[PDB]
């Protein structure tokens, strides 16, 4: 009986529980938060975790707070490097609960989690066996399983190869999607947990999730040092979820993208990486590994597509100027399905947007119902034109320019409309 | 009373009910399993392989999961030749159930299985009774039945007769149906399995179900070091059951799709092979073997299309450069039953789509529903030009091309459209 | 109480216990068979020829499996000529069965049986009383009744002789209607059963229930050796009943297309065919023997339709070259009856598709629809063009080609279209 804080009579609810089917979710809410699906979901994703695995066994979660480990009988190895700016306050919480609980509670070995507390602030380098303060490239603890919750700022080929060598043999990652960031998007949004990312080249956009401008009458421009004639996304991107910020780095999101087979080549040698939970934008990741190299690798990896998911051109202003960049979202499974016999023909933005409300009044955010539209209006105008250019069965028409080299004409492809039960299969790199 | 981890009120029930009448199937959903429905006709097969034959027999399966194979008082010898990535994983898993139960279980001959573990792991060439590390054709034990469980990449002739000769009488191999990779594909779906395949060629593809591409505004085509000009299916193939990746060979995919009645003709020598389950894409194929050389082959194979299959030309852009191939799909029999009425006459692919989805709103998943229209439009119309140039009965206009060769016209045809209760005959070869 | 291995919800259970009114027709489904009609079918026609003949006497079964035989305390010469390589595996499962009940049963012989078995396998013409291993023309065992159940690979004059030296006074047929062949159709479906079959020279067509081609861009065609010029039915067929392949002979099936009354004259010299069983394209046909020539013989075999035949030309393409040829099929009585009304005048082969559809929306199956309709299509226009070319009563016109000889017009014949409640006379030949 695992409850959630979430509201009595949410939407996201029967989502969730489709997403943990093992557990009887129950709704109990006690905080007005902006972001209680994300909170909810790592809840359940712990509980999955803890059901999963060997309950005689250390648990280390990287880069974790300490107060959510709290009545939970399982040794946890909480490791927690100081590095960000939360992590004094986090600390200062575990240690009021901690102290708060002295002659209160027993079973939870708090009695020696003081004494473990109390070590740490003796000796910086003191790797006690519940807690230490270190990065998870640099303890030296040896335990079992690995957890990596809400963890996107480290590279995962590296942390994973140091708990490999450290005994690790499970790692958990809970945490979103990082199949948008694979499509190499300017902005996005996960919807169903109120949830924004924004690449900061357009952060002063208009009409995105993630964006704030100021009015103007539609004056001279910046006299800019940089000329630009190129708006790419940058390593840098914003994360807002709910109403909380997280600075995030491209290539280390994009290094949790791990293919299905992948060979660490360290100092000791075969690893798997398996979606085992995945509900609207959010999902929990069970990493295997194994000593020694064994067969070999593709350097592929797969997503899976239970709802529509939809990365498009679209057109807003950034500091007034007008440009054109890629945007992705997550649709539900059900208007995809309800949108399947209307995107057989070309259909304009405004009709596309005036049946996706019919069909909504909420299944999906109104937020980004209009861009989404647009999508489907260049989906079924692209798939339309492919219809009129009929290529013969199996043949390119490659014309040689003049040299040793053969070229092809490139077609406009504004809209990749991932549809239900369809799945992004995309080449990465393997054997770190 | 056989359980599946599928849902209690998921449409492929009723179907899974009728391709094993033998046991009553009932829902237990424990895990949101992106392809439960391929492991619940994995289970419910085994299941019918466990009650059709002799239960006094020693059962090799061939690259079979160890841990599968638990709680089943069957004597069971898992091959497990250690060559694929996931294999180590597969045997941790395996012994930590082997050491969660010592003292628990005793029926299951566990407390031998620890022997044979041990016995594994201190000689690589030990042949213990139940259990062994070398591939199909080095093993040396002598058992009667062979099971091939998801076990496409091995060439089944070298196999079967490698087991033939060990004293195998009983084969027995459950898998996706090999019919589609008889036609030469390029892409493919199994949706009632929500399982997507596709050649490396077309993986950079747009609207296919195993694909990925980019936004592109309509640049320069990449200067290829390759002319191309041709697109033709290669060997190497990937899989995605759900969220899984499979890469898979053209050949011993084909080498699977066995004649009803062919030869092994090698040290020692008649063969047979029937489809005794075939459910919406996945075949339980029941190999049975002879000594001595009996009979003769024609080398045909007989495919039964219980709901319709299609394999059609399409024209999607790979790489943002747009050609055509061929994809392969399977379509309800209800809606091939209901589409019978309008396909008399030449109705366009956008009414088709319409048609489609009216008799569908889901019996068939949205995503393969505009292809199929395709397909339709591009059948209904053939079918009418063969109306139209009505030829004599039993007369062949060919032209002497000005030597002793002749010669003739063929016609443009586009799509293979096999309606249910119709059969595909294959010229394969025979007396290997 | 007959028990039927099909569904307990199957269109075909009426026609079957229409088909049997002497017993109580309930279905069991424990298989899910891809033919299980025929099985059916052949399951009663057993158990009626085992009610209808004498209680005490010797059954030699003709190219039979001895596993069927089980359970029946009639004797049964099981004879097994080792011919096709069906039989070691049959042979297997038989010795299989008989060794898995040696302390169960012991009301069947099987106590002897094994002894047979025993003696069949020490020297090859051990012409047991129960068993052997010889073909039909050669065993010298002395019965009284022959059985051929889905024997067709045999010339039924021959066969038929050499057990009426042998004492056999009575033979039972259990097959498919031999009809189609007598009409020398090029490929032909039994839709009630599942059932195919196409002649070897259009199995690679594209329209027909046993076929399979690819899809081409309408190439040149291949620098075929022969010339061809003609497209007509060949001796090799293939039968697909459900999911498994028979080739057989045109020959050897309108062997068994007995007449009424035929003369068997060699050493020994009346006898008598008639069908006793007809359902729905599978017919028991009840052959009884008399020594001595008694009467005359005309030649002329009948065989009566309660459902609608039909044989067509359709105009088809084998390896994408469009030719035609004729298909031959059954078609419901009330189907036929109900497209009485509107075959008085010219109906396009659409609308009477169409119409066909909305009087089928299954009591027949899809995939014939369109060709039966053109057959419709046909057979009404033709017979309206012998109401336009009104002939005189008993006038033969006919020009004498400047000899001895007269010649005349043949009209268009496209469709033969066997009502219900009709027969097809055919000259076959007597007197063998
Ligand atoms: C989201 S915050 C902590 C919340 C945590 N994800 C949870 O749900 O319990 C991410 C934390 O990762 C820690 N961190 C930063 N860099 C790290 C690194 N290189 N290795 C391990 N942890 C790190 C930071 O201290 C930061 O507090
Ligand atoms: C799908 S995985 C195992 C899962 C297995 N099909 C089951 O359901 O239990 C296929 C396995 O076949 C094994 N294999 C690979 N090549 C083989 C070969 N040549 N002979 C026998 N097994 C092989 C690999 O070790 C791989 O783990
Ligand atoms: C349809 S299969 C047998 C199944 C059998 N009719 C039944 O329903 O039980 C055809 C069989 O005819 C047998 N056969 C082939 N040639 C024969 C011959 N010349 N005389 C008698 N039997 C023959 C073969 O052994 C083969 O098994
Ligand atoms: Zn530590
Ligand atoms: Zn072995
Ligand atoms: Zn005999």
């Amino acid at each position: 009986p695992v409850y959630v804080d979430i509201d009595a009579d949410s939407a996201f609810l029967k989502a969730l529980q489709r997403a943990y089917p093992m557990f009887e979710v129950e709704p109990r809410q006690v905080t007005p938060n902006d972001h209680a699906n994300a909170r909810a979901f790592s809840h359940l994703a712990i509980k999955l975790i803890e059901q999963e695995i060997d309950p005689d066994s250390t648990i280390l979660d990287i880069g974790s707070a300490p107060a959510r480990r709290m009545m939970s009988d399982r040794k946890y190895h909480c490791v927690c490097p100081m590095r960000s700016a939360e992590d004094p306050e986090r600390l200062a919480n575990y240690a009021r609960k901690l102290a708060s609980a002295a002659g209160k509670v027993l079973d939870r070995n708090i009695s020696g989690k003081i004494g473990d507390l109390q070590a740490v602030m003796a000796v910086p380098d003191t790797e006690t066996p519940t807690f230490c303060l270190h990065t998870d490239v640099s303890c030296r603890q040896r335990a079992d399983v690995a957890i990596y919750q809400d963890v996107y700022a480290v590279h995962a080929p590296t942390s994973l190869y140091h708990q490999a060598i450290k005994g690790v043999r499970l790692a958990y990652w809970v945490g979103f999607d990082t199949t948008p960031f694979m499509y190499n998007a300017m902005a996005g949004a996960y919807p169903s947990y109120s949830t924004n990312w924004a690449d900061e080249q357009v952060l002063k956009a208009k009409n995105i999730g993630l964006c704030s401008t100021d009015l103007t009458e539609g004056r001279r421009g910046k006299l800019s040092i940089m000329r630009g004639k190129k708006l790419e996304p940058c390593d840098r991107v914003l994360f807002s979820v709910g109403s909380t910020l997280y600075p995030e780095s491209r290539k280390l999101l994009k290094s949790w993208h791990l293919p299905s087979v992948f060979h660490l080549k360290g100092k000791l040698s075969t690893c798997r990486c398996d979606t085992v939970v995945s509900c609207e934008g959010y999902v929990v990741k069970r990493i295997t590994m194994s000593p020694g190299l064994y067969g070999k690798t593709t350097g592929y990896a797969v997503t899976h597509h239970a709802d529509g998911f939809l990365m498009c051109k679209t057109t807003d202003t950034v500091d007034g100027e007008r440009v054109s960049f890629s945007v992705c979202t997550y649709v539900p499974a059900t208007i995809c399905d309800q949108m399947t016999g209307i995107l057989a023909t070309e259909v304009t933005p405004e009709d596309a947007q005036k049946l996706l409300v019919g069909l909504n009044q909420n299944t999906m955010k109104n937020y980004m119902i209009p861009v989404v539209a647009q999508a489907f209006s260049k989906w079924a105008k692209e798939c339309r034109k492919d219809m009129e250019d009929e290529k013969l069965l199996g043949v390119r028409e490659r014309t040689l320019t003049c040299c040793c080299l053969w070229a092809f004409k490139k077609q406009k492809t504004h809209t990749v409309y991932k549809r239900p039960d369809t799945q992004s299969i995309q080449k990465v790199q393997a054997e770190f």
